[PDB]
């Protein structure tokens, strides 16, 4: 049939755009031959797409098109496709086409050239009606949300940096010719649509950093056109992330400002400066002042309200848990579990607490009641079990999405949760057995529903939001938390209750996030984890969980399992992971007790006496062994250098085996040669050769041995 090479035609990409006219794009064609379709091709690839827009563009309803499954005759397998699409009819939870979740399969910048062209045409004649004297209408917002689902199909790099671009640009068109009209429906959309464009460029962070030499000095003149003329509702929009994540740009040229205010001096400077030092928080406590029935009087729905007003309505009482935690759970009690309104709930919640700053380091009572027994009382607990279904787990989604939702906002800090959350739990369970018991059961599901058998789901756009807020918490103290998880231990289904226990082992680690952030710490410094809480015996019985995920199973077996634990530590390791491979030895070396530190030098000298033997007697793959070299030398030659100068003298008392027949005399030489061929013997002896005492013996024997 077909060979390999000619799938891969179609997987010979051209990012650049404009190479060559007159060349580039007349010699393309000619390569594979001659064909009508490809004419074709291009004849209707952006009609499917134009359609939709036209009705966009110019509003068109969609009671207008109904001849266009019906017009045309081809209808041949993507022809086809194009039939279909009036069969959805009205708009519903309906996937992508299997064409554009084909192109994702294959051909995905081809195409990305057209599509990035089709909204750039979109954007720009907007621009020059917007400004033609008619069209004053805020861009919607409701189309943003389906065109970044089935943008991100193309792997789309030139689509980020042009909108970046063109918006700071209109902008300034916009002030010099409608600031004077001074309306009130500014930022509504704008804004919205402000940080829509940051976010999705933080999922993007290697386009941001190489258009450096104008991405800087661009800030104060898109934010300073407002201030110098008559600013109205002042800026809606302000960067965050700017002044404290860019740190090498300002070395360049630092220059201060003075526009601020009489004592807004200090705090505008803070708004810039806000990598550290936190100013003294809310001095009036924030517990229990607010009682019931309050949300009512309040609506969300009106956006006019701003940060600065909502000071004084809080200046007179911080009162914003207890009223709201109640009408949330009393409301979700109310509604279905449609996931319209699950997603809406947390997002406008989110902006009546996203301002309020200093209600982000209050939220640690809902768990901190029902951990310890200091708030006392025995009935407030028992409702909180009436309303909960612990058999179902489907619902359990939309908590596990909530909490998706809920550390999307990147501005909700967990650091209180490493001191005060996972250390009690251990003596949780510690002093309490059959007290609180599901206190460690729950703590184990809700913290896998965190970091999530597997289904392919459709979610993509959100599936990507874990990832991405991640790295923003800091990896010094976060596995603190996880091996409080794991020394707190010491058909799904169908499992009994005592081997959920060892799961949740290798379920935490089977995700390749957490699996790929230790392998990543150790690179830097190894200080972390070596520190004395951390336990012994269950330290080193997941390195072989942390190395490889999709390796083979290893048992435990026999009397001694860990005589061939040592034997396979050299096997195991390729050519290719040579970096945490020898990180894994030195600690478990030095896990080994002082009492047999004898056994553990002549162990790992005579490992690699019998790894060559087996080839004596009887290239690419070989080559590991023939380069495990390196592994050794990024090694403390101390240990290196007691059972190397062993190794040495007992290779050299392999040839001395004589007391026999003349010509088993040179078999047995050959064969020795055989197992010391290996330039690494040199190379194990030149890192030796460095802080030595003197190893000139040794090869005094093999001369004596030879010369008769």
């Amino acid at each position: 049939d077909q060979p390999r090479h000619v799938q891969y035609a179609t997987h010979f990409p051209i990012p650049q755009e404009e190479s060559c006219s007159h060349e580039c794009n007349q010699r393309l064609v000619v390569l594979f031959g001659v064909g009508k379709q490809r004419d074709d091709a291009r004849h209707a690839i952006k009609k499917i797409t134009k359609d939709i827009l036209k009705v966009l563009n110019r509003k068109g309803t969609a009671e207008t098109d109904q001849l266009a499954p019906i017009v045309p005759l081809n209808p041949t397998f993507l022809g086809g496709e194009d039939g279909q699409k009036r069969r959805r009819n009205r708009p519903e939870a309906f996937p992508t086409a299997e064409d554009i979740f084909a192109k994702f399969q294959h051909l995905s910048h081809y195409d990305q050239h057209q599509v990035t062209a089709q909204v750039s045409r979109n954007v720009l004649e907007q621009i020059t009606s917007f400004a033609l004297g008619m069209s004053y209408h805020l861009p919607l917002v409701q189309h943003v949300q389906f065109i970044f689902d089935l943008m991100e199909y193309s792997l789309s790099i030139s689509g980020l940096i042009d909108f970046a671009i063109q918006l700071l640009n209109e902008l300034s068109v916009v002030e010099a010719e409608l600031l004077l009209k001074s309306s009130d429906l500014v930022g509504s959309y704008t804004t919205s649509l402000c940080l829509c464009i940051v976010a999705v460029l933080r999922h993007y962070h290697a386009c941001l950093i190489l258009n450096q030499d104008q991405m800087a000095q661009v800030f104060e003149g898109l934010c300073g056109v407002v201030k110098h003329g008559m600013n109205r509702s002042d800026g809606s929009s302000a960067e965050r992330c700017i002044l404290a994540y860019l740190y090498d740009l300002y070395t360049s040229c630092s220059h201060l400002k003075n526009k601020f205010g009489e004592l807004f001096s200090d705090f505008c400077s803070k708004v810039k400066n806000t990598i550290y030092c936190n100013v003294e928080p809310s001095e009036s406590n924030m517990r229990w002042a607010p009682e019931f029935m309050i949300d009512t009087l309040e609506n969300p729905a009106a956006h006019t309200f701003t940060y600065t007003g909502l000071g004084k309505s809080l200046s007179e009482n911080p009162a914003n848990r207890y009223s709201f935690v109640c009408n949330a759970l009393m409301h979700v009690c109310v509604g279905h579990h449609d996931p319209d309104r699950v997603n809406d709930i947390a997002i406008l919640c989110a902006e009546l607490t996203g301002y309020c700053k200093s209600l982000s380091a209050e939220w640690l009572g809902v768990l901190k009641a029902l951990c310890c027994s200091s708030n006392n009382g025995t009935c407030g607990f028992n409702d909180l079990l009436c309303n909960v279904d612990v058999s179902d787990l489907s619902f359990h989604d939309s908590l596990a999405t909530f909490v998706a939702i809920l550390i999307a906002r990147q501005c909700l800090l967990l650091e209180d949760l490493i001191r005060c959350a996972a250390i009690p739990s251990l003596l949780n369970a510690a002093c309490s057995e059959q007290d609180s018991e599901p206190g460690a059961r729950l703590t184990c599901r809700i913290l896998l529903h965190l970091f999530k058998p597997t289904v392919g789901i459709r979610s993509s756009c959100d599936r990507h939001l874990l990832a991405a807020s991640q790295n923003r918490i800091v990896d010094g103290a976060v596995f603190a938390v996880l091996k409080a998880v794991f020394v707190l231990g010491d058909s799904v289904e169908t499992a009994s209750l005592d081997v959920y226990a060892k799961y949740v082992l290798r379920s935490i680690c089977q995700q390749e996030w957490v699996g790929e952030r230790c392998l990543k710490s150790l690179c830097e410094d190894s200080n972390d984890l070596q520190d004395p809480v951390l336990s012994s015996a269950q330290a080193q019985r997941l390195m072989q969980l942390i190395c490889y995920p999709h390796r083979l199973l290893d048992n435990e077996d026999g009397e001694n399992p860990q005589r061939q634990r040592i034997k396979r530590i050299l096997q195991n390791l390729d050519q290719w992971t040579m970096r945490q491979s020898s990180l894994e030895l030195q600690l478990m070396i030095k896990q080994t007790p002082n009492n047999e530190m004898n056994s553990l030098l002549e162990n790992i000298a005579k490992a690699t006496i019998e790894v060559f033997q087996q080839s004596a007697e009887t290239s690419l793959e070989r080559s590991g062994v023939w380069l495990v070299a390196p592994l050794i030398a990024k090694l403390p030659t101390s240990v290196q250098g007691h059972v190397l100068k062993a190794a040495g003298e007992e290779l050299e008392k392999g040839q001395h085996l004589g007391s026999s027949s003349r010509k088993e005399r040179d078999r047995q030489k050959q064969k020795s040669m055989s197992l010391l061929s290996q330039q690494p013997f040199l190379s194990l002896v030149l890192t030796c050769l460095k802080g030595q005492d003197e190893q000139r013996e040794g090869l005094l024997t093999s001369l004596y041995s030879q010369v008769h």
